[PDB]
DNA sequence: GCTTGTGTGGGCAGCG
DNA sequence: CGCTGCCCACACAAGC
């Protein structure tokens, strides 16, 4: 989406100049989808699993269908969201 | 190989 | 007024 990722402060709106791609939540991996919520530890929880997220938040390994079988690693959740808190 | 399934991609309304 | 929550079709890979 061209609004913002499900991360905290990542308003890295789709910019082809920057090396990032977009994707949707692991709808086919609910439990795993759920830990993504654990990464969205902020009150300002962005859109749900229906919205789209960008590459930078996960490891290339877990990027998408290019993972193991056809989706990300069930044991991988976007931790690259941020260091802690922006200013 | 072609067709179907899952990933991919962006928007509008209600409340501080 | 801006942000959060949920939906549909197409391309590539797998199956027949």
């Amino acid at each position: 989406m061209v609004q913002s990722c499900s991360a905290y402060g990542c308003k890295n709106r789709y910019d082809k100049d920057k090396p990032v791609s977009f994707h949707k939540f692991p709808l086919t991996r609910p439990s795993l989808c759920k830990e993504w919520e654990a990464a969205v530890r902020r009150k300002n929880f962005k859109p749900t699993k229906y919205s789209s997220i960008c590459s930078e938040h996960f490891t290339p390994d877990s990027f998408k269908r290019e993972s193991n079988n056809k989706l990300l690693k069930e044991n991988a959740v976007p931790t690259i969201f941020l260091e802690l808190v922006p200013r």
